[PDB]
């Protein structure tokens, strides 16, 4: 008996399945899907739409839960499209009347309601691609009965052709030879070429499915048309429809004469096209693909330095030029020798041209130059060097007054603020920036805001401050500033969303010379206004690099500085391009993969402290990846402030790790199941590791999931221990309990067990995603209902959290029924009850099933996580997730 009703929009589940007792698992899974935004409530029933159904089928976290509803198996089907008339004709119809099995190519006829079929009284499911193809044909049919014309025909046929290439469909004679393409994204092919003494860069647009002759037509035409008509060699007629955004990008590409990148303007467009185009270009051109294209074409914008070699009497006819690259991997530098004044004069002339163009990119002898950090001061130093050569030829912190009286800084927050100020008072001369590497939960936001507001009051005539962070964290910064300080004297500009579009030029209002430079995105003069703090996103930092880098800044705070850990990323180039008196890098993990991350962070904060990337790599990266580690620590200590939670544990009350839960024993049947698991896996290997580790994790956690046999339901040591401790907590102290586990089926089993032995169903939440959404509002409301009800209560949560903001302090019991493979993520999950607002002691449980003859998966996982956490207490250590090679000790025993 299927529990769903097939209809025209998806699968239908009644809201009354929760009231049913024998379908607890199905109702719980429907609640999980509703919480995870897979089901839609229609005031009488849930709807699992076809797009949601296919996304769910491809979702692996719910793979074990799918048998609960029993979606019909996908029938392998191939459609052949038929058409009548031509696209110019108003009667042009594209339809599917043919459906053949994939192996046998046997035509079939079937009934259909939505994406579910009916062949020989048996229900099947259309493929995602076949469903998309059918939707495309039906949408064309609907559009033709609403607005006939060739434009509707072309758009519909482009959609149908795309879906049919994805669906591997067949076309009739007319549609095989008729081609209609509407590209929504562009690929920029970049190559270094030489046509004269100086090299040039060739830029080439590309489509997903581009006609062979489209580039010639694109080049020969004077402008970029909304639609291109390219004839093929076989008489095939190909139509290319250019959307407005793709048209804008192709306009900028086409404005380059000959598609040859020469000069500061075109090189600056290649360096970062998103300032010249805007925020709409990111959809057309993927930033990561542009980064990769720059890397493949060996287009590196080198920093340059000039060093005279003083003679005996300080006389000079000698100069060198050193180009240290901006690359993701350290590379040897490129050296020039300026033995004569005229060649240096030519280099200064190139620099002049680049500066007068107000562009951050230059070129010299086929090498690109990075001139965003090239200030006017260094320009005058170069010019003065030229002229001189030629003439030779012939504590306690200061608390801001706007801080609200009901808000007090912790001690460690006070020293953090004081350290920030003491670095700042020597900022323009000695300390270009700093790094806050504190752990999350210590309140970086309040210390940074106190430092910023102190600067704003004490120095009211200085240029504004900039904070760069993800969007949700930007809302977090705004909210915390409004909570802690009197904002009346602190105007704030939120350069994201509607507000940035408010302060942006219309594309036709940009000055004439800036449009001649190719700049199609710009902010109006005075966009800052009276604001003293401007909040912006890293994507906005990349998209508005030109406007943000024109203005002066006092303090630039890059929250979550691991976004700029890649030296060659365009976001990193935008962060470095902005010129600020003081630059604060705020991240809990300065080093994620390599020490190059720390090098990038300090090149952002204090340029030149760690030297060039190549020497840093050959001195600190290659021979460790310790005396060198301690030397690097001493080098970065004055500029780095790191405090961990165990250092500031005086304010965080007694996080206790319970040891009794860690000595649980395998049941006999669980143990035999684990040994059989290992034996079968080894046997199949003789005749993959993720599956073995996952199934061992399941056996350790809940044997009944692996095998529903009677033996495993009552012989789960973790479940018995959980029920026993929850009984104890309910009887003695009546606290609230958090169980952390990421397995949906285990979540349902634990929920059913807690309901059976305690009379209430714990709430399950898995999909905390950003904020400002109804689903997130519903999850937050569920958290509030859990926390508000006085007395004993249990909530089942997943350790996954894409962003901070969701809090459970009313519970002080953190049971990790199943543990993550990353100690940082597990500590993050734990620090949802063990936070600054926690009153009672936090009891953290790590139920580990032990055995006296075999080292089980949980014992090995516990040891691995303990060692990785011990390493992670170090800042200079990169701590990735655990992999299979870490668990290879299971195989021997």
């Amino acid at each position: 008996k299927n529990q769903y009703q097939v209809e025209e929009n998806g699968l239908s589940f009644p809201l009354s399945l929760v009231d049913d007792s024998q379908l607890w698992a199905l109702a719980s899974w429907l609640e999980q899907l509703a919480e995870e935004d897979y089901l839609i409530s229609l005031t009488d029933r849930w709807l699992l739409s076809w797009e949601a159904l296919y996304r769910l089928l491809e979702d692996e976290e719910h793979a074990s839960s799918l048998p609960l509803i029993g979606v019909p198996d996908i029938l392998p089907l191939r459609a052949s499209l038929s058409s009548r008339g031509a696209l110019s004709d108003s009667d042009f119809r594209v339809w599917i009347a043919e459906w053949a099995t994939f192996p046998a190519r046997k035509p079939i006829r079937f009934s259909r309601t939505g994406a579910i079929l009916t062949h020989d009284n048996q229900q099947y499911l259309l493929s995602r691609e076949n469903w998309a193809l059918l939707q495309a044909t039906e949408q064309l049919s609907a559009q033709q009965i609403q607005t006939p014309g060739e434009t509707t025909n072309q758009l519909g046929w482009a959609a149908i052709r795309k879906c049919a290439k994805l669906a591997a469909a067949k076309f009739d004679d007319y549609l095989e030879k008729t081609h209609v393409i509407k590209p929504t994204s562009l690929s920029l092919r970049l190559r270094k070429a030489t046509v004269a003494d100086t090299a040039v860069i060739e830029i080439e647009p590309h489509f997903e499915d581009q006609p062979a002759n489209w580039l010639g037509s694109f080049d020969k035409n004077l402008q970029v048309h909304d639609s291109y008509r390219i004839p093929g060699e076989n008489g095939e007629l190909s139509h290319v429809i250019i959307p407005p955004e793709v048209k804008e990008v192709l306009n900028s590409i086409h404005s380059i004469p000959g598609r040859r990148v020469a000069g500061s303007e075109a090189l600056s467009f290649v360096r970062n096209p998103y300032t010249f185009l805007g925020e709409d270009a990111a959809s057309v051109i993927a930033p990561e693909e542009h980064e990769q294209a720059l890397f493949d074409a060996r287009i590196f914008f080198h920093h340059f330095r000039l060093i005279p070699q003083l003679n005996t009497e300080n006389k000079i006819t000698e100069v060198t030029l050193i180009l240290e690259p901006v690359s993701p991997v350290p590379q040897p530098e490129i050296t020039f020798v300026f033995s004569a004044p005229w060649e240096l004069d030519k280099f200064i002339q190139q620099l002049g041209i680049s500066v007068a163009a107000q562009m951050p990119a230059g070129s010299w002898q086929g090498y690109e130059l990075e001139l965003s950090q090239f200030t006017e001061q260094q320009w005058h130093d170069c010019q003065a060097l030229l002229t001189r050569w030629q003439q030779e030829i012939e504590a306690e912190p200061e608390i801001p007054l706007s801080l609200k009286e009901h808000i007090r800084l912790k001690d460690h927050q006070r020293e953090g603020v004081a350290w920030l100020q003491q670095l700042f008072l020597r900022s323009p001369e000695e300390t270009a920036g700093c790094l806050l590497a504190d752990d999350m939960g210590l309140g970086k936001t309040l210390q940074i805001l106190s430092f910023l507001v102190w600067f704003i009051e004490k120095f009211p005539q200085e240029p504004p401050n900039l904070i760069v962070a993800p969007v949700s964290l930007l809302d977090n910064w705004e909210r915390e500033l409004n909570n802690f300080f009197y904002t009346a004297g602190i105007p704030v500009l939120k350069l994201y969303g509607e507000t940035i579009k408010a302060v942006k030029y219309p594309k036709q209002a940009i000055p004439a010379h800036l449009q001649s430079k190719g700049i199609k995105n710009l902010l109006k003069p005075g966009w800052q206004g009276e604001a003293k703090i401007i909040l912006t996103t890293y994507e906005t930092l990349r998209d508005q690099e030109f406007s943000l880098a024109r203005q002066p800044w006092s303090i630039m705070v890059c929250d979550e500085a691991q976004k700029i850990k890649n030296p060659a990323a365009l976001i990193t180039h935008a962060a470095n391009a902005v010129q600020a008196r003081f630059k604060v890098a705020c991240t809990g993990t300065p080093v994620e993969n390599t020490l190059v991350d720390l090098w990038s962070l300090f090149d952002f904060a204090q340029p030149g402290l760690l030297g060039a990337l190549n020497e840093f790599g050959k001195q600190y990266v290659r021979p460790i990846e310790t005396e060198r580690l301690e030397s690097l620590r001493a080098l970065i200590e004055p500029q780095t402030l790191r405090r961990t939670k165990e250092e500031v544990a005086r304010d965080l009350p007694q996080k206790i790790e319970v040891e009794s839960c860690k000595q649980l024993t395998l049941s006999g049947v669980q143990k035999q199941l684990y040994l059989s698991s290992v034996a079968n896996w080894q046997q199949q290997q003789a005749l993959g590791m993720l599956g073995l580790l996952h199934r061992l994790k399941l056996i350790c956690a809940h044997p009944a999931i692996v095998n529903p046999e009677p033996r495993f339901r009552d012989n789960s040591p973790k479940l018995n221990w959980l029920l026993k401790i929850l009984a104890e907590i309910k009887h003695t102290s009546k606290d609230k309990v958090i169980i952390f586990t990421e397995l949906r089926d285990l979540q349902r089993e634990l929920q059913h067990a807690i309901h059976q032995n305690f009379g209430f169903r714990p709430v399950i939440i898995n999909g905390d995603s950003s904020t400002k959404s109804q689903s997130q509002n519903s999850r937050q409301r569920l958290i509030d209902d859990f926390q508000a009800q006085p007395g004993f209560g249990v909530i089942i949560l997943s350790t996954v959290a894409v962003g901070f903001g969701v809090n459970v302090q009313k519970a002080n019991h953190v049971i990790h029924f199943t543990r993550c493979w990353n100690p940082a993520k597990e500590d993050q999950a734990t620090d949802r009850a063990y936070r600054i607002g926690q009153t009672k002691n936090v009891y953290v449980y790590y139920p580990t099933v032990r055995d006296t003859e075999i080292t089980t998966f949980e014992e090995t996982l516990d040891d691995l996580l303990q060692r990785r956490r011990a390493l992670a207490r170090d800042m200079l250590c990169a701590t990735p997730d655990l992999n299979c090679a870490d668990f290879e000790t299971i195989l021997k025993g």
